[PDB]
């Protein structure tokens, strides 16, 4: 035993454990336990990262505080390491001789209660030959004698997965439930905590930054549970606090600190929005305007959704916003959205729902289940949104998906959620939702037949109001209408696509002189409301791009020149040059 | 009693040893009494103390604080639901008998369908119902179970299997959680093969799962939302009158959920559409809510009755319940202030007067 | 790497779990970054904090090698562990760490590195710093919750185009040193944007390496014949080229002419629908001019006419003329909307998950090809 356990009492009393806070009802069920005639041995199990070794080892600090019925008072805890155990072996016989030896000093003791951390590792020590699982065959009759005492500690997940299969070590210990404390329970624990990580760091923390730091720990980060959650936020900006005084910044910790690192931690930004970001977010509504021509209200919906959001009047469990893109081809519905995710410097998501059209093909997004083939592969859409929390999520032409698979979006859309096959949680209050269509268009743009042509722009009326179900659309913060684009437009996106022909042309060391008539004309040849701005393209292609294409391959246009377009009157025929 | 108990509450253990655990544990708690001086004999009480820390139960609730948790629930509800006040009912009676002692031997503690018009607070109120009682809300997104093949994410898979160590996300999450309300969201989204596994529970308070234990179900609050039949309930009728239709609603619930299904429910709450008085109620609700926001970033917010009565004469619509209400909150309040908290004089602030005039009914603003 | 090193040194700092762990894409610098910052103490780069603590990395492999017989692990194991507890300055540093959660426990038993490293991180006794992938992270770190617990995360992602082609100014004197070449900079510059534009299935960092490692290696064979010469824009572009097929300098060459004449090699072998050969013709010819769609195909022409004109055999002399592979799909196989999955794959979890995707298949094998779809009505 002398070199296989740590003695607990001696630990708590001389280093510390650091104190346990609370846990008066865990406390009193391990006595409770230990102090039964049979199977008197505690068994711990929690969800990972809620005190479970706390509480363990707690108690010897209680001992050594004095903190404790006197029934407990005066008794050792000893920790075993069965790493140790092994260490120590080679040949047959010895890990037994080595393990009953601790068992008899244990016994010799009388007044020692043994924790073994990770319960579910005692299962071991046998090999080649084994059926000696030391776990249990060296020690079920100690436990249900009531010779020794031990206390364990284990996960949930490893408790009913392997510490559970040993049904008579099932049967020779009683389980405690070690839950996550509250909110007030948490910010208490800091407070008893607080002192080892101002000693620590030589930092102190406000009233406000422990308060914050637990609040926000519990709404931003959450593969963790409370007590160790909002911990690793105080340690963390204790750590980082303390690599100020480098530049003698010495400082109090206050809750800008924790807010600066639950943001980072949970990757999501938050005091930037103070600085600079405020002329980047201001100026966002006008930047996607000089790239889509048309459409303002499209832009300020979009720019509105993420300044309410930066501005903290956002959801508290939903995307950033979800709108629906609806209108005729070619006039910028998934180009603006393209344009957001570049002007605001994130990552975006794009998935082409086109390719979803069974209903099976949800297994894509979310992946296979478990026992399935494809089940660790993990789901497409889910794992996007896991390692790009702050995005724009693009699908496109939603329409095209099989109807069922909206039905994955209406947790999106409402809790800000999406669980895979594992169970792992996607967390998209950080992601903004578009998704585009060109639901309602074939029917907008038909003739009426009759002596009237009727107003066919309530196509949201019934082609939308068709497709998508009423708790799909009652969930959404908008459904935007894209317009055709006017001819204003178009002299626009003429000048735009040239922008890009110039763009090409210079990366080749040549470039491009459109005259304004040349530039009318084009737009003029090219407009037709039906197409939107996608034909443009193409009248640039055949009267701009094929001629240059020409020039630019044969040695006409090479390196040496420039080529100016002029239109003239008498054919509207252009010109080029070198 | 420690033998009667024994073999109703606590599942995993034969009964010699089983029993004699209670008794063992009695007589340790009852060994720790007199350190008070207090010398105790082990009586029923102690026993059923006991069985109730071992299963993990509720023990006697009348001179506990719970006596009053519980018997006020329903106005506290009453709070946040607004309307739809024998949903709140429902849920509180059948949490009373369960409480009471007037449970079943074998049932979840209740079991519900919501259904009704959306933008209803058909799955708020069971979010809610969790946060009154202090107790795990258990949260299951049907719209994910679609498939026949998507039951094993629930149980596990099959021993052998790649996806056999991690067990069902149900049956874990409520062995974790034998207290807690389960809610499973558009259960009607989900693949038909998935209510079979709902059957069961409803009957007998458990599932089997891959590793052949089961999850006791006893102590849960079994809520499930549906929006079957709303595509009916919102359709308007050919003629000069429109029609009830949530006559015809039940129809489409009754296909869904089969006889077999519907038997096992204690009820089916057919939710009503939302009044105008309780838009009024909610529209304070949600600038609540605006307040406590703006407060975190030290701003106050003042809105006169009249620009309240105005938003939510505005926002109501019958037929998408209080969503919509959301909305008219963003477009008159929390535009308008993003951009002073963003760019302009509420950034060191701290102040917002709302009101309207007559003659334009536009809003004002403003530190 | 500046930030990604702050919060490196703010996990080592703290008082417990002082243990991060680095997560990203593959080829980002991950390893490079933990490496980097044994580098930077050497050299004085580093907070104080850092400055004379060692940083070792772990071969995990030589850690089980030989370990035979019932706790010679076990043994090594608390061997190695010790030593770093009584170095007090030190830092591990373990590659792929997914992998510790895999050491040998000898049998049926769960005695191995995972489980005999876990009470050291949480005590702050020692300092670990992990490293693995997204995908190795998620389905090995994340199922462990109790290890995974013990470690920061520190999410690395792929740097910028001016970042990246600033790490090859810092690496480049090493590749002119190891293949006695000289890089131009124009030839750093292009190799990260050419990277970009073409090579998929890599990240950054190393995308644009491999360029420059390759086109170093180009011209180490150059001066064997003693063409001496160094690395240029043309030689990385041609390099790129070897990958996205179809380069933007050999343009200017005796493919003018191979490309100059296409519309008459196919005029002779398809007559009639002269506008047919016009409308391919041209479409390369402004993609190869480089007044291309940057990211749409090089054309999408619908062919519709009466029986017997051509349609196909215009597409097959196409891909003939050009020297490029014609990929054939037949519409009329693809006669159901289910269909679908074959060009695709089926979802995961279905029967054929892992048979491919008939149409993604082709174009990923030959990314420069002509693309035919025969029959499109009838799909
Ligand atoms: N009363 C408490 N005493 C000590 N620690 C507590 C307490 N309550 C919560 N904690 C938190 O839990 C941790 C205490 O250590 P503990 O051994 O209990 O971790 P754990 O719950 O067992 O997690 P793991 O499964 O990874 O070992 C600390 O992060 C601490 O902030
Ligand atoms: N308002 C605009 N200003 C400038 N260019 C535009 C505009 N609208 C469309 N375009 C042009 O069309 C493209 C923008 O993509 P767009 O948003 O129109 O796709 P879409 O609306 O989804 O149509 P589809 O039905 O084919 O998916 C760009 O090439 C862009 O030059
Ligand atoms: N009776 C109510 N009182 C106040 N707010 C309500 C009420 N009912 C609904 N709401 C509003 O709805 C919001 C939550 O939506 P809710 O949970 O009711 O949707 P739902 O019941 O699931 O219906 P569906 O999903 O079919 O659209 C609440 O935050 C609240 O603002
Ligand atoms: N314009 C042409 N000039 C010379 N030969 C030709 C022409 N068209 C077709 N042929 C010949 O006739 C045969 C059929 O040609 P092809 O398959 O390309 O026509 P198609 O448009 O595909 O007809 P289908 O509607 O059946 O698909 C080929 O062997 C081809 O050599």
């Amino acid at each position: 035993m002398e070199n296989f356990t740590t003695n607990l009492n001696q630990l708590a009393r001389v280093g510390g454990i650091d104190p346990l806070i609370g846990r008066e009802k865990e406390l009193e069920r391990a006595i409770q336990v230990l102090c039964r005639r049979r199977k008197n041995n505690p068994l711990l199990v929690g969800e990972s990262g809620v005190g479970k070794t706390a509480i363990a080892e707690g108690l010897a600090w209680r001992i050594v505080q004095g903190d404790v019925p006197e029934v407990m008072a005066d008794c050792t805890i000893y920790s075993l390491d069965i790493g140790s155990l092994l260490a120590g072996t080679k040949y047959r016989g010895d890990f037994e001789k080595r393990f009953k030896a601790l068992l008899k000093q244990l016994e010799q003791d009388t007044n020692s209660i043994l924790f073994i951390d990770e319960i579910h590792t005692i299962i071991g020590a046998g090999a080649a030959s084994g059926g000696q699982v030391d776990a249990a065959n060296l020690i079920k009759p100690l436990l249900s004698s009531g010779k020794i005492r031990v206390i364990g500690s284990t996960t949930y997940q490893e408790f009913s997965n392997i510490f559970e299969k040993d049904r008579a070590l099932a049967r020779r210990f009683q389980k405690i439930d070690i839950t996550e404390p509250s909110i007030e329970e948490t910010v208490q624990i800091i407070n008893g905590l607080k002192p080892k990580y101002e000693a620590h760091h030589d930092v102190r923390y406000t009233a406000k930054a422990v308060r914050a730091a637990v609040e926000l720990a519990v709404k931003y980060i959450n593969d963790r549970h409370l007590p160790d959650k909002a911990i690793d936020v105080i340690d963390e900006a204790g750590a980082r606090a303390r690599l100020m005084p480098v530049s003698k910044r010495k400082k109090t910790v206050n809750v800008a600190d924790i807010e600066s690192v639950v943001a980072r931690i949970a990757r999501i930004p938050e005091k930037s929005v103070s600085q600079s970001d405020r002329d980047t977010l201001k100026n966002l509504g006008d930047r996607l305007k000089m790239l889509v021509f048309g459409q303002d209200k499209a832009i300020e919906a979009l720019t509105e959704a993420i300044k309410m959001a930066r501005a903290g009047l956002g959801h508290e469990h939903k995307p950033v916003g979800s709108f629906l893109f609806a209108g005729p081809t070619g006039v910028g519905k998934t180009e603006v959205t393209v344009q957001l995710s570049k002007a605001l410097g994130i990552e975006l998501l794009r998935f082409d729902m086109s390719e979803y059209m069974e209903r099976h093909t949800v297994s894509r997004l979310i992946g296979a289940p478990p026992g399935y083939v494809g089940f660790d592969q993990g789901g497409l859409l889910t794992d996007a949104v896991i390692k790009h929390p702050h995005a724009v999520l693009l699908l496109d032409e939603i329409e095209k998906a099989h109807p069922d698979v909206f039905n994955i979006l209406l947790q999106v859309m409402d809790n800000g959620t999406l669980t895979d096959n594992n169970g792992r949680k996607a967390d998209f209050r950080n992601v903004v939702l578009v998704m585009t269509t060109n639901a309602g268009v074939r029917e907008t743009e038909r003739k009426s037949i009759g002596l009237i042509h009727q107003d066919n722009s309530t196509d949201a009326m019934e082609e939308i109001k068709k497709i998508f179900t009423p708790e799909f659309r009652n969930r959404l913060d908008n459904i935007i209408w894209f317009d055709h684009l006017s001819t204003d437009v178009i002299h626009q996106v003429v000048d735009k696509f040239i922008v890009e022909l110039q763009v090409q042309l210079d990366q080749k060391g040549v470039s491009l002189e459109v005259s304004q008539e040349a530039r009318n004309w084009l737009a003029e040849k090219g407009y037709d409301r039906a197409m939107g701005a996608r034909p443009m393209a193409r009248v640039i292609q055949d009267n701009l791009k094929k001629p240059l294409a020409n020039e630019l391959l044969f040695g006409s246009l090479v390196d040496g020149g420039q080529v100016t377009v002029a239109l003239d009157k008498e054919k509207n025929e252009l010109t080029y040059g070198f």
